[PDB]
């Protein structure tokens, strides 16, 4: 091959080559070696000739790389070799001047564009010392191939002449022979990674400080380790009695640290190995790059023998070499061209070659190597090894601040630990490192909290408060308070009343009673019986109710019902309280069950968990006394009975003595009814899971005022970081929030994270020390500790765990497990330790998913959807259909503003109306009861009942009715018709919702002035005078009919319109009938898509927000979904129609669901919606309201994520809520969340000039047709080697300067057409 | 362990005290008291004194077979098993027990009876050994020898 | 097992360092202070740092190199202790025996040590190692600095 033109560049070069790129993930750098050496003296001429005397032999130190292929110069045109002599200066200044040169030329970008891959240089020190360094870019030359560099630096150093023939084969040569004679291996090789892609394992998932995308300007950190001659000698006879080659043990060693350090035990490491294989044996001297890359899917396994490990790591070695006959880098292509976006960024370059590594004949020259930087681009986690000195330098090339500060230092200690753990003892050991002990210690010291407590019965202390003070406050209700004298007679009197009944000590009670005074009674009552509380909610379904019946296994229920006959013997609380008093609690020694708690059984079987009175009190006590719970303390219990903050509440509330206010059924989400509770009985402790706390603060200081609030505790569920920030101005002085961890398996709590304000650094709050008598390890996969800062499962252990699940002992087995260590709830949080011993949580462990490709981080996702503007809060989730979408949920805050100033427009209705509505009422009622059986009798009684009393007897009228409500008695005929037909069918809900009729909002969108009320809405739809597009939607749209008796007022010229309801099938009937030009998208399950925020200019609600769960729900969907500027249209219903009341009760859902206009407005207000009332009086009131900048919009969603977010975690799919979902135990539902979004999922050619041109270069570069614009770059066949020549294609078309790194995460057709687009 | 491995102060002995215990570990390094099996014994149990942590030795010079059996890795990081038998009192102090092993205490100094023992099964002439430091107040090392016999028919 | 943890987990309590590095440190601080007091004559920190550097530059004069070990065998007193101080900053591991260790066990152990060198008084570049006198490893030059040792070493 023409040894001056241009030639291909080797496999691994590329890997280097296009690393050097300024937008490859940690690009940006060299691969170069730098070497350093130290003389007193050296002549600085004999180095400058003998430089380039060996630029002069060697081809490969003289070769220019550009457009990825290498070129060879007969000379370079920049210096050979960087002398500066300072042996005059200041010895410091000198060293200062030393470090600069260093820091620079040891991470210096080489100009291996201008042929200069090799840089001698020699800084000559004032202090007598001569530092001879060496900056050669790897791109000329392997490791293997540096050291015989040296050898001929040595030699033309010393005596040139010597010199005796420059290696006659050319590296072109050698690449159009090896490339041509591994063809069917690399092809054999090809087959084998395919079919091992999808196998393949990651990247080591070592704990980083930044992500590798994250930093522009990779300096390398080496930390270094000479093993002696003494330990090699040893290593090298283990080596051998264990039948391994040297690299095998180093590099199984390395990667049980890489193990040990990451969240998975299976991951790549780069291997270059050194295929200087050639015909002609002058390639022993050829400087070239021999480097070939092994993709080392090393798999460390765990407890087995270092002896078993190191066999394992060689075999896999071994038999790889073979498959590296096609390079790790075309794998890690083919990766990216199948769509995972693998990589080896940890590398293992065992240059253990037996001389020495720095040869001998460079060793007399100067002394052996004094140091040395990698600067290899693309990778973390350099690690190399030399013989030095008949020793061997251990080094690990490193990353400044990729790595955490002092992780790569702890890491290489437990790896040199580990080395000597190799020499001094034999390998028959675990493979299993230890902790690096300053990390167990610590956790030692965390795990090592002492009780803090006293071993008793969980209700004990509240029983000794009553007999102390029986007439204090116990617990404060709706109005009334019960004293603790009362409350404990009271359960003492539900407790006889029990084992009356049979219930006794350890037996299981099911507690279903609606929250109030009798609710406490009865745990306490249960709980004075001796007995075992499994608390339900009352609320709960009945099937799921019978499966937890029986799976607890339970003796009895409490439920405000007697029913003997039941699955259990089911009892009225009153009836109870009628029982006898026991005259004392019954003994339970506290090992006892106090209580069982059920998650969802959505779950299938129902787990229940059952909690000690020790593990309870436990908690209880290591909390109170952090607390400093005192007599005048007041609690609210906004957490459910089955949420086990409750048990805190009452049993650490009342056991101090602190009363609890008590939030009644009704008030079991409401937080003005916890404000005001919080406001009147001056609330000085509160619990609950953040989502209940963020409900709380989410009403103004005027309107919720907390300032009596001394503590506050949070659990259970992510607490946002802003919120201590939110909450310090609301709470007491002194604010005292505690953010506590861990499942209801280790007793309410396992963690407390106290709250001043967030330290920066914080990414989550996270579970602080572990409280007082319980402990956390963090483990892998394997049930060891994982190290400081890597990720792992976390564990719970010590005198706070459950017993187990109630009746599953097999599922307790699994998921309590047992140690040296002791006893561990096994969690399924994931998370790590920090340095300092604090515990950060990482979410469930079903919160990372393998996504077709990528481990999705989707706690990070939901932290990247919360740093957009205005949003509230986030959730992620990966769903069903065929894709298995990544999924994502946003929030937004919606600056509440108080612009509800307002007058009402009164004047056009008038009592004939209502009394036609009333009249209509009566005669429609009466035309049900002409076929009165379609009714159930409670029904068929009302509707009785209101034949008379919502008719004549009220609001009379005469036959003007029927032209009051513009429907005549041929109306009147088809809605009783409808009606009769309709409900002989039964089909109430669903076809009531479809019915011209009788829809509720359809009839009052008739009989109310009701037209005329969607008339007077519809109208200043400003488009038919403006002559401009406009984006108007409809939050309320069930079957369109409502609509469509409007629509003439609506079908104006420029005007796009989009329906939603939050129901599937009343939205087929609006897609039927209205025009194309209309949409039609369901909330599906509850769920708008982002597709729509920010995109309409106006939204209309018709006779419908009280049909939202609050105002503020509908109200703030309304405003999400507002352009800003842009007008909510609301008709409210102030008063019902009549006739929509019937509907309502068809329904059988309650009126008291209705608000005034002030409420209205004080709440659409709190949306931030600027607003005027405009007509029909108390009736079906209209306002119109402008929304404020609320930010959300698909568009600034998508750069936000682009800012944020790699393409591997794109939400896929994206949508929006008024406020996230609740689990009945406290928690953002994020299963409800992921079903809804499941629900709710439900190529084309290149259009632009942009999408078309690039098409052109696509097609040029990768050959295959571009008919498509979906496709992306990679996934179509492009590489970052094709990226190079799709950049100069670019260059060449467009001229556009193009941002490689925004390419990469914007890899598809228009995605790349966004900076032509932008002219960049 | 490195130079040592616990503290008892003693500003004065209480009276309980059957020996001066090991006291708390000292800082950086640690006790387990284990079980013949490597669990550790509960509180007053008595069992084999696990040293870890930072302090202990890389392990012996040229016997990795031995290393092996003596530091040992576990669940809890690296221990050097040291054979001396111990028991945690219930205030944490690590009451240290003696030896159940052949390794006794000559004037301070540590020596292991099978090695005196093998120095004397070294002497030309002698088939079998046995020492032991002795009772009275001279606390002397013993030692006694079976003679090898040179048989003939 | 609270308690335990405790007590264990007593936090590191030290910085990780060459074992050398403290008293070549209080030594460049003070050189005229007093390391040595012994026989009734004194050596200071100075010319103990000296005695152990010029020993160290013997050592490396004589083959040792870091974490190969050497043998120190000296009558208790200043020449002993130059000799480990100048061991560890010839950046080797010293394998101290008392000189009156019997010759068949101290050849047991240098054999066994695997020993670079032995440091004795007695010149004997012959024996099982080669074997220095200290007096003459007192000739050396003196390294500049001890040996750059990990702290694991
Ligand atoms: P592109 O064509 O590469 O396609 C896209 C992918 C995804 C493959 C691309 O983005 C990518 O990852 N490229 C490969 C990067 C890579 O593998 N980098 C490491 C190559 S390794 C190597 O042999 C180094 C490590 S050890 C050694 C060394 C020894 C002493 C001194 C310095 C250095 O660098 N060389
Ligand atoms: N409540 C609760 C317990 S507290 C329950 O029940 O539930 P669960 O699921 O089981 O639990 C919860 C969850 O989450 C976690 N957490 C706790 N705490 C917390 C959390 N997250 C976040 N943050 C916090 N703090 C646990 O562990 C599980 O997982
Ligand atoms: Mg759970």
């Amino acid at each position: 091959q023409d040894r001056d033109q241009p030639f291909e560049l080797s496999s691994v070069q590329q890997a280097y080559w296009l690393g050097r790129g300024a937008g490859e993930v940690l690009g940006n750098v060299s691969c170069h070696a730098f070497l350093e050496f130290r003389t007193r003296d050296v002549d600085p001429q004999r180095l400058a000739a003998a430089a380039e005397c060996v630029r002069q032999r060697h081809p490969m130190l003289r070769a220019r790389f550009l457009d990825g292929r290498q070129q060879i110069l007969p000379t370079p045109p920049l210096s050979c070799f960087d002398l500066q002599d300072w042996r005059t200066l200041q010895v410091d200044e000198a060293e200062r001047d030393w470090q600069a040169l260093r820091d620079w030329r040891a991470h210096e970008c080489l100009a291996v564009e201008r042929g200069q891959v090799f840089l001698l240089g020699l800084v000559r020190m004032p202090g007598g010392e001569d530092r001879l360094w060496l900056s050669l870019d790897l791109l000329a030359a392997d490791v293997e191939s540096l050291r015989l560099l040296l050898a001929e630096l040595g030699v033309a150093y010393l005596a040139p002449e010597r010199l005796a023939e420059p290696p006659a084969l050319h590296f072109a040569d050698y690449l159009a022979h090896r490339a041509a004679q591994r063809a069917e291996a690399a092809a054999r090789a090809r087959d084998y990674w395919l079919e091992r892609l999808p196998r393949l394992p990651d990247a080591p998932a070592l704990p980083l400080a930044c992500a590798p995308e994250s930093i522009r300007q990779p300096r390398t950190r080496r930390l270094a380790f000479q093993l002696s001659a003494g330990e090699s000698r040893r290593l090298e006879r283990l080596a051998a009695q264990h039948g391994v080659t040297l690299s095998s043990v180093f590099g199984c060693a390395f990667a049980l640290v890489l193990a040990r350090w990451s969240e998975s035990a299976e991951f790549l490491l780069n291997v270059p190995l050194f295929d200087r294989h050639a015909d002609d044996p002058r390639i022993g001297e050829v400087i070239a790059d021999f480097t070939t890359l092994l993709l080392l899917e090393c798999r460390m396994q765990a407890g087995v023998s270092f002896a078993e490990a190191v066999k394992s790591f060689q075999r896999n070695l071994h038999g790889a070499i073979d498959h590296a006959a096609f390079p790790a880098l075309e794998v890690l292509r083919e990766a990216r061209r199948q769509g995972q976006p693998r990589s080896a960024p940890v590398v293992f370059a065992s240059n253990l070659g037996e001389e020495g590594f720095v040869p001998a004949a460079f060793r007399d020259a100067f002394g052996d190597l004094h140091d040395m930087l990698s600067q290899t681009p693309q990778v973390w986690l350099d690690h190399q090894l030399y013989r030095v000195g008949d020793g061997i330098l251990l080094a690990w090339d490193s990353v400044v601040g990729l790595f955490p500060e002092g992780l790569p230092e702890t890491m290489f200690e437990a790896y040199v630990g580990l080395l000597q753990r190799l020499c001094d003892s034999a390998w028959g050991q675990p493979a299993d490192l230890p902790l690096p002990w300053a990390q167990q210690a610590r956790r030692a010291l965390l795990n090592g909290q002492p009780a803090c407590a006293t071993a008793r019965t969980l209700h004990r202390d509240f029983f000794l408060r009553a007999a102390e003070a029986p007439d204090a406050d116990a617990l404060l209700y709706r109005d009334q308070r019960v004293t603790r004298g009362e409350l404990a007679e009271r359960a003492l009197r539900i407790a006889g009343g029990l084992r009356e009944a049979g219930v006794r000590p350890g037996d299981a009670v099911e507690v279903s009673l609606p929250r109030g005074p009798q609710q406490v009674a009865a745990v306490f009552g249960v709980l004075a019986a001796g007995a075992c509380y499994v608390p339900l909610d009352i609320d709960q379904p009945p099937a799921r109710r019978r499966l937890i019946e029986e799976a607890a296994g339970v003796c009895l229920a409490i439920t405000e019902e007697d029913d003997p006959q039941a699955l259990p013997p089911r009892l009225d609380v009153q009836r109870l309280l009628r029982g006898p008093a026991l005259a004392a609690p019954v003994p339970l020694a506290p090992q006892a069950s106090a209580y069982v708690i059920y998650t969802s059984g959505s779950t299938g079987v129902p787990k229940g968990v059952e909690v000690s009175h020790a593990a309870a009190i436990n908690t209880i006590d290591a909390l109170l006394d952090l607390l400093r719970v005192n007599a005048s303390d007041r609690l609210l219990a906004v957490s459910a009975l089955d949420f086990d903050l409750s048990v805190f509440d009452l049993f650490g509330g009342l056991g101090a003595g602190a009363s609890l206010v008590l939030p009644a059924q009704e008030q079991a989400r409401d937080a003005a009814a916890w404000a005001e509770a919080i406001q009147r009985h001056a609330v000085s402790l509160w619990n609950s899971a953040p989502a209940l706390l963020e409900m709380a603060l989410s009403l103004p200081a005027s309107q919720a005022d907390y300032r009596s609030l001394r503590a506050v505790l949070l659990s259970g569920d992510w607490v946002a970081l802003d919120l201590p920030g939110r909450l310090r101005p609301r709470c007491a002085e002194g604010c005292r929030l505690h953010v506590l961890g861990g499942a209801t398996e280790a007793g309410i709590w396992s963690n407390l994270q106290s709250v001043d304000t967030v330290p920066p650094h914080w990414r989550s709050i996270p579970y602080g020390r572990p409280l007082p008598g319980q402990a956390y390890r963090v483990v892998d996969t394997h049930g060891r500790d994982v190290p400081d800062l890597v990720v792992g499962e976390l564990w719970i252990g010590g005198a706070s765990l459950a017993r187990g699940y109630r009746n599953d002992p097999e599922l307790s087995a699994r998921r309590f497990v047992h140690d040296a260590q002791g006893r561990w709830y096994r969690t399924g949080d994931r998370g790590r330790y920090w340095g300092d011993g604090t515990l950060e949580f990482l979410g469930r462990v079903d919160q990372q998913v393998k996504v077709r490709g990528q481990r999705i981080e989707l706690g990070e996702v939901e932290a990247a959807l919360c740093a957009q503007a205005g949003v509230e809060s986030a959730c992620a989730a990966v769903l069903g259909g065929g894709v298995a979408s990544l999924g994502a949920v946003l929030v937004p805050r919606l600056a509440p503003r108080a612009e509800g100033s307002m007058d009402l427009p009164a004047a056009q209705p008038f009592a004939g109306l209502a009394e036609a509505e009333a009249v209509l009422t009566r005669e429609i009622l009466g035309a049900l009861l002409e076929a009165p059986l379609e009714l159930d009798d409670g029904l068929r009684r009302r509707w009785l009942d209101w034949l008379a009393d919502s008719a004549a007897s009220a609001l009379p009228s005469l036959d003007e009715a029927l032209r009051r409500l513009g429907w005549q008695a041929a109306g009147l005929t088809a809605m009783g018709n409808a009606l009769r037909g309709l409900l002989a069918g039964e089909q109430a809900p669903a076809a009531l919702l479809l019915d011209p009729w009788l829809a509720p909002q359809a009839v009052a969108a008739r009989l109310p002035d009701g037209r005329e009320a969607l008339a007077r809405l519809l109208e200043a739809l400003p488009t038919p005078a403006a002559g401009e597009r406009l984006r108007v939607a409809v939050l309320d749209t069930r079957a369109g009919l409502w609509l469509d008796q409007g629509m003439a007022s609506l079908l104006r010229p420029g005007l796009e319109l989009t329906l939603f309801e939050r129901s599937r099938v009343l939205l087929d009937a609006a897609a039927t009938r209205l025009p194309e030009r209309i949409v039609v998208q369901a909330l599906d399950d509850g769920l708008l898509p982002a597709e729509h925020l920010g995109r309409y200019d106006r939204v209309i609600s018709f006779a419908a927000l009280h049909a939202y769960e609050a105002s503020r729900e509908g109200l703030a969907l309304a405003a999400a979904l507002l352009r800003p500027q842009g007008r909510l249209l609301l008709v409210d219903l102030l008063c019902e129609s009549p006739l929509a009341l019937l509907g309502a009760a068809l329904l059988d859902d309650r009126p008291l669901r209705l608000a005034e206009l002030p409420s209205l407005l004080a709440d659409l207000a709190a949306a931030g919606l600027a607003p005027r009332c405009l007509w029909r009086s108390e009736r079906i009131a209209l306002v119109e309201a402008l929304a404020p900048g609320l930010g959300l919009d698909a568009a600034a969603l998508q750069a936000g994520l682009e800012q944020r977010l790699p393409q591997a975690m794109r939400p896929e799919r994206l949508w929006c809520l008024p406020s996230l979902p609740l689990n009945g135990n406290g928690k953002v539902d994020r299963r409800r969340l992921a079903e809804s979004m499941t629900r709710a999922l439900g190529a084309e050619e290149p259009l632009e000039a942009h999408e078309q041109a690039l098409a052109e270069c696509w097609e040029a570069v990768l050959k295959r047709p571009v008919r498509r614009r979906e496709a992306s770059f990679f996934s179509l066949g492009g590489d970052s080697l094709l990226a190079t020549r799709l950049l100069a294609g670019i260059r060449e078309r467009f001229g556009v300067r193009l941002g490689m790194a925004d390419f990469y995460r914007q890899p598809t057709l228009a995605g790349l057409a966004r900076h032509l687009q932008v002219q960049t």
